[PDB]
RNA sequence: UGGCCGGCAUGGUCCCAGCCUCCUCGCUGGCGCCGGCUGGGCAACACCAUUGCACUCCGGUGGUGAAUGGGAC
């Protein structure tokens, strides 16, 4: 069951060995060309390592992402790319 | 020594270099041998497990069972 577009992209398959503040940082070096990036929300804890939460000010920086990015060399491992089931706090608070 | 004890061995104080280490990374730390008890913490590092949808920080285990020489008095 596929999830429909969202804001916030979800991405996993990511290199756990990877420290939470250089993850992010190297991140938004690759992402920050699809749009305003409005937050970045990554966890090494058991249930949330190798996966980040990509949060994007429109839908269609998102949808971009996705399909440029799907299977992305990033830390010698392909990123895996969706989007995330659910809208992230910070758009919310908006939309 | 992270805290603590037992046995044995061992002239001294320095000075230069090199090396070691999860627990005060460096020159007013340490770098003989053997045995036993034991605390903290996953922060770093390693290993094991994990492919996982969050917006509440949060899996486990291991390391000292370590490290040489030279010189001056
Ligand atoms: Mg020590
Ligand atoms: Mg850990």
């Amino acid at each position: 069951p596929e999830t429909r577009p969202n804001h916030t992209i979800y991405i996993n398959n990511l290199n756990e060995k990877i420290k939470k503040d250089e993850l992010k940082k190297s991140l938004h070096a690759i992402f920050s060309r699809f749009g305003q990036i409005l937050d970045i929300l990554v966890s090494r804890s058991l249930k949330m390592r190798g996966q980040a939460f990509v949060i994007f000010k429109e839908v269609s920086s998102a949808t971009n992402a996705l399909r440029s990015m799907q299977g992305f060399p990033f830390y010698d491992k392909p990123m895996r790319i969706q989007y995330a089931k659910t809208d992230s706090d910070i758009i919310a608070k908006m939309k």
